[PDB]
């Protein structure tokens, strides 16, 4: 029933938190540091703190809890670290800082050891605490199977969820993972902000400034949130149109080149990768628009034609249908739901029901426009009304999709999708 | 640091996509085809394309990327495929097309080889691309442990998420998996459509046609979406009633037979299996009803008694309570949330809070009916009003559930639930 | 192709359901009972029911499907259970009933056997049925690797999802797991109920009783659900304030003590652990408030100043912003979404956007209060209006957070967060 000894190199924040987590989870830790005299009182009395040359002798699994630039300080400990699993927990301060990942550099430093990458994601504060809602998954990568399984078992005993990802070819991925902060959302968010700013300025120029000399009824105790009420929906529908224009453009490139075995242009690849983020931003903005259209027009201050009844009911119904379809798409976007669906079912949901949602949203805007545009006042300052642009982009998307259904084009796109593209 | 060679049989769409994915993920591929002269220019220069008899010699893991009906074309390669892992990636065009699954048929063809089922779910386009939101899980089944783990490691190196499911007894399941398209939703969707059509026709006959001779105030510029506003809620509540009538009927069958060790009738089994789909359809229709009741009655065109204040506030509150409980049930229906809950907690949530939601919905409809039914006009054309049916079904469900609480019945149902049913 | 024999000890409800599940999943079961004459007709004809001393001879994996207090009845079968995997499926009737878990007690009883904990979560009715939406994950813990993997494979063949959690140090956790019923929700729910009751009584005393002698316009055909409309929002905002006051107090304790390596007081630890439950309760109550504010003020019975337009639009917009941020936080609270986010991204979302949501909610309440408080009538009965308390708690939270941004305090808190706390 003797506890298994685990070695740790260095005495820092991560070393102390790791030692706490190991001791609480039924382990015995041997820590090697340059000056055990200095670091001995830091650690509890059940921690055996000695020199570098001593800790390695009495352990098999060693956490290299030092920074990358100090790895060469372990050069003298080359023949002691023979056949001993070295768990590399290091992290970089910048994505792609070095030509090779930290684990591969360590492996090149110590050819005879068994280098296992892992435990870098935890923050030396989740190690001190118990289970945490973000830092409960640890990714482990080693080119040696046995050492990888030993480290996975160690992670299991430390109340973690081990995740196996390969043979140090994945070390770069799990070193870049702790450093990323919504990398795929930056582009969609910038696009949404740009669209919102442009439509805000368009409404300000057309709706307010052009009749401002006529009326001039607003001051700083007024705000253009009638304009944000006209800006959120257009941004949402434009984001949906951008979600599906990427697929249209991919089809166009495939038809033009004649093969699917040609890499898309880098901008098209980035556009295709962030379609989920664009769609979720569109759903969020559509929901905010629904909230505004419910709360504001019906407020207590708002209390201060049969064909019109027709129109109002009909485009409200179309908006509700589109919102329901978008809600289905967003629900399927949860990782568990997406993984629980076949690729055929997921493709049906996303592609088909999103195209249907875009078409229904186009009708929902189109009715409003149909009896808000024929009056020459709203065709103001030579500038089309707000709904005209929010129609012109989904119109392009929908006409493209319909073009893709033509028999000649459908046949030339099936002959590509199904492999016979251009034999050579 | 030499790359591991992986063999592939055949040169088709799947073979080419698989070769691309293998080469990009640090592998070396040897492809065997009938005519290497023909297929050599198809594949890159780092691909060794030779005959069938040559590729097997220089590899250990071989992807049998050919259709099932051509498996007998490998009969001559029986003594070369001795002890070599054969990954069967084949798929059928129809569920339960053949008496035995593809993997088992291959294993019977080659008794001495190690047959591993896997990689059929990916679509030869997710292999070409990177990570995909539906095709990132691969299911692997082999009756040999070592070969199964080798194939799982191979899937890990190919940026997939290996899932182990057994010993080729699960081959049929993961061959039917790529072919299913919402199999459990078909029944609930057909039931919902039937209910919606019946209630639409009922409202058309009662609300419109019966006084149509009296008024005749509608034309084709009118639509019965006052009727869909009366059809969505009834369909939602009826779907909930059908969700819980299945449990009531299962209890009735258990009490009648005296044991739980008797298989339910096939219709009852299918009803019990699709309870989740019926409940989610009910939640979706209830949410659509909430959206209609918010957007339509308050529209700008809609602008064109204390006990009544009482009633309106009270049934709105009951509707909100029921919607909240249904939202809790739907949130627990996510696979991650369901797996994160104990069976006791999940049972409490679903059973208890869904019965409470059904009861509260019954009250919410019942108040509306209580002061919309006593007037003889709404008891029109000898036909009960719309809410009467939406009450009569949940009333049956609730009276059944209350009957199940009787001391004699509760005791006879505990003596069953807890094992003492009928000893023999 | 001979089936693998699996032994089962005892003949009860769990034994029968387990035997059914094993037989259906291609196994052959040998059941040992005290009186095979009695239990033989219970089980099918393909089940070999014999004495205790006979079943062990013809099997290797044995399910000890008897209660803990009867384990000593297997004392005579000590030398027969040598090297045989014993899967302990037992459960306790109370959390922490015994000093050592059931699996560890069994292991102490039989030192020479290989004890594996598992299959306790399933309810002897999910074993009889097929896949179930709560009982499809089984947790397995053994201090022997090989036996643990054998039991995991057995669980895989039984259409389960094996989960490995360690070396019998996790046996207590997975014995307590079937017994817990929302353990972390009890405290937050009691707090929410207490807040709701207190604010209901406060509104009853101030809003109704104090002018009750003045007007007396209500009877039992009236209800205080104008008061629940004033109670739900305050409870939601107070729950959010309590969510973040825990972090403020943790920071205060860290600054006072000078280290993060000191355990928080038990009440603070329990407060910190249940922050997710408090936040989700706050989100649920905020959504119920949104539903009430939409449905009730706009009802058909409700149909029975430019700066005010200003105010109404502005605080509605702030409420919508806060609801959107809370929705983002709740979406990230799904286990799949939380596990799919880096700890940095999850920390950003939760901490930063929740503080922003709290600030925006404070403004949203504050505008309403700003032009509903300056009238001396609402400062009624020497008691502050309802919004004043719902402001005073988030005000304390926000001033604390701002204090944490002071340069001296920020520096003393970074010197703690980053390890240099108090060297010894
Ligand atoms: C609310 C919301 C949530 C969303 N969530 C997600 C999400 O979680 N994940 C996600 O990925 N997206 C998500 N999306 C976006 C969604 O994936 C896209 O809208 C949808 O995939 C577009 O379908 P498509 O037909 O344009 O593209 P696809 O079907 O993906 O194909 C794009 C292009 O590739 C071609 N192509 C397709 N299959 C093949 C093949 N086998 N061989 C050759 N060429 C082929 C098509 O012809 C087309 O030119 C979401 C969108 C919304 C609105
Ligand atoms: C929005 C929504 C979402 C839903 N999501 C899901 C979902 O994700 N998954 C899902 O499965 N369902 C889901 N449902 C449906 C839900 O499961 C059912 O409403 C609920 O289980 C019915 O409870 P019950 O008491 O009728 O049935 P159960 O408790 O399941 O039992 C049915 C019958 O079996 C008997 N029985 C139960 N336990 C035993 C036992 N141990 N031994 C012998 N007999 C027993 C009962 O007496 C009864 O006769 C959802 C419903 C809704 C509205
Ligand atoms: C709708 C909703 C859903 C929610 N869902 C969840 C959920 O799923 N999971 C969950 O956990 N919470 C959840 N929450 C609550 C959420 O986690 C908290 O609101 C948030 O974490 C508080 O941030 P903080 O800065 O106060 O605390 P934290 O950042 O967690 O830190 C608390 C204290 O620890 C200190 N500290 C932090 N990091 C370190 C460190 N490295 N070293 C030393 N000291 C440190 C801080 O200074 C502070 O004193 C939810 C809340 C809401 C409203
Ligand atoms: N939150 C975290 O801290 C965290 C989280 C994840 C991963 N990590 C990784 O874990 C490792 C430990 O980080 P840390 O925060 O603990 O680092 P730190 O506080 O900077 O500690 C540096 C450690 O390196 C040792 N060291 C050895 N040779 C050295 C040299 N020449 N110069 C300087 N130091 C030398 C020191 O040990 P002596 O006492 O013997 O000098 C000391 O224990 C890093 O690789 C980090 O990327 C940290
Ligand atoms: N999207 C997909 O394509 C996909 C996805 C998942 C699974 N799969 C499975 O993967 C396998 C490959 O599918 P595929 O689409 O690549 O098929 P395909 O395009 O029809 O190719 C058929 C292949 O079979 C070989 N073959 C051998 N003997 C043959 C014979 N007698 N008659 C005809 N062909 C013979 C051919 O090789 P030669 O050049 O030597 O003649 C050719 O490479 C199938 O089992 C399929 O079910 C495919
Ligand atoms: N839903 C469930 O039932 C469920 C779920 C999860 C886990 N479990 C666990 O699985 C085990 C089986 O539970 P169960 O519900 O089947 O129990 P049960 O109905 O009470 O059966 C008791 C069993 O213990 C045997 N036994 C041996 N020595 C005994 C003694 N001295 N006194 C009494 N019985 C003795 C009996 O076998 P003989 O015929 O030879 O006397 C009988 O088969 C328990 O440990 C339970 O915690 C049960
Ligand atoms: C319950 C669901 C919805 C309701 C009740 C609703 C309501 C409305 C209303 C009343 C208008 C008239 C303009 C205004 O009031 O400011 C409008 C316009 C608009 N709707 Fe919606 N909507 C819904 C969903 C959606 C969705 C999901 C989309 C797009 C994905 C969308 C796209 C638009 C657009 C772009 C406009 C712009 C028209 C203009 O600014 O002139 N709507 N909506
Ligand atoms: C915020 C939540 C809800 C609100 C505001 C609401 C509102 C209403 C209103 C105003 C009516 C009167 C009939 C009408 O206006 O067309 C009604 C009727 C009805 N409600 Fe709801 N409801 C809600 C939730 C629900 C839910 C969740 C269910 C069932 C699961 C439900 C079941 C019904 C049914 C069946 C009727 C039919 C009455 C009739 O057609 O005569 N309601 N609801
Ligand atoms: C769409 C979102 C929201 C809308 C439309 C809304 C609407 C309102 C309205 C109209 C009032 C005036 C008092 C009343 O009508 O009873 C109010 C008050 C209040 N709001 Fe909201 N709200 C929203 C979201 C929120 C959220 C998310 C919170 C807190 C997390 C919140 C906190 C409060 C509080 C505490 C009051 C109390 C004021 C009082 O009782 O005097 N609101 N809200
Ligand atoms: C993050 C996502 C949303 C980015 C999508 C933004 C779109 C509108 C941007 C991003 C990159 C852009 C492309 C970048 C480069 C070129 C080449 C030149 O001929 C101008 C047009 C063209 C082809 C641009 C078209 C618009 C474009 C595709
Ligand atoms: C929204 C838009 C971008 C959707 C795509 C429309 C355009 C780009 C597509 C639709 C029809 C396509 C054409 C269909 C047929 C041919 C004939 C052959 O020579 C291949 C290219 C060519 C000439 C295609 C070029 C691209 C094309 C013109
Ligand atoms: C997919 C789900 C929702 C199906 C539920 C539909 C219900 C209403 C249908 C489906 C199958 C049907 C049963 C099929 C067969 C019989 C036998 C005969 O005596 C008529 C009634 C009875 C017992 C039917 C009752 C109604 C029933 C249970
Ligand atoms: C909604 C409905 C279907 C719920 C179930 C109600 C009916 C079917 C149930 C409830 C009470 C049950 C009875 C309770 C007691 C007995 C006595 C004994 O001889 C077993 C059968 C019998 C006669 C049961 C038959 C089924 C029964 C009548
Ligand atoms: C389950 C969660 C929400 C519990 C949070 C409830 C809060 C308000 C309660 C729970 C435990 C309580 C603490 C328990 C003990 C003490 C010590 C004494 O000096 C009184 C105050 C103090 C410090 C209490 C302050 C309020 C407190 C922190
Ligand atoms: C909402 C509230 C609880 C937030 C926290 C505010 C209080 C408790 C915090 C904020 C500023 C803190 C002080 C900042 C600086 C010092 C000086 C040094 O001697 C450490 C303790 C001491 C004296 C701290 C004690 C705790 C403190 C006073």
């Amino acid at each position: 029933a003797r506890k298994v000894t685990v070695g740790v190199i260095g005495s820092g924040d991560f070393a102390k938190s790791l030692t706490i987590r190991l001791i609480r989870c039924g382990y015995h830790v041997v820590i090697g540091s340059r000056n055990p005299k200095f670091a001995s009182e830091f650690f509890p009395h059940v921690v055996d703190v000695t020199h570098h040359e001593d800790a390695l002798t009495k352990t098999n699994i060693i956490f290299v809890a030092i920074h990358r630039e100090h790895y060469t300080s372990l050069w003298d400990l080359r023949h002691l670290l023979v056949g001993k699993i070295l768990i590399d927990v290091s992290n970089n301060m910048r994505i792609n800082q070095y030509p090779e990942s930290n684990a591969e550099y360590l492996a090149s430093l110590f050819p005879d050891s068994l280098i296992v990458k892992g435990f870098n994601v935890v923050s030396a504060w989740a190690l001190q605490l118990g289970p945490k809602d973000a830092s409960r998954q640890v990714y482990i990568c080693s080119n040696n199977i046995q050492a990888r399984q030993q480290v996975i078992e160690l992670a299991r005993q430390l109340n973690f969820i081990p995740i196996d990802l390969g043979s140090l070819s994945s070390a770069r991925e799990i070193e870049n993972l702790p450093l990323r902060l919504f990398t795929l959302w930056r582009g969609p968010v910038v696009v949404a902000i740009s669209l919102a700013t442009f439509f805000f300025l368009y409404s300000f120029v057309r709706d307010v400034i052009h009749p401002y000399a006529r009326n001039q009824q607003s001051d700083f105790y007024k705000i253009p949130i009638e304009i944000v009420n006209k800006t959120l929906p257009i941004v949402a529908i434009t984001l949906l149109s951008l979600v599906y224009l990427a697929g249209l453009l991919a089809a166009a490139y495939q038809l033009y080149y004649g093969t699917k075995y040609r890499r898309f242009p880098p901008w098209l690849e980035t556009w295709l990768q962030c379609r989920k983020q664009l769609g979720l931003l569109s759903f969020f903005f559509a929901m905010v628009h629904v909230a505004y259209s419910l709360c504001l027009p019906m407020r207590r201050s708002e209390r201060y034609n049969e064909e019109e009844v027709w129109r109002i009911e009909m485009y409200i119904s179309f908006g509700i249908m589109s919102l329901g379809l978008l809600s289905l798409l967003a629900v399927t976007s949860i990782p568990s739901v997406s993984n629980a669906l076949n690729w055929r079912e997921f493709s049906f949901i996303q592609s088909t029901l999103g195209y249907v949602a875009l078409l229904i949203s186009t009708f929902h805007v189109l009715i409003y426009g149909w009896k808000r545009a024929f009056e020459e006042e709203y065709y103001r300052f030579y500038t089309p009304p707000n709904f005209v642009l929010a129609l012109v982009l989904p119109s392009i998307v929908i006409l493209g999709k319909i073009i893709l259904f033509l028999p000649c084009i459908s046949r030339k796109l099936k002959r590509i999708k199904k492999g016979w593209e251009k034999s050579q």
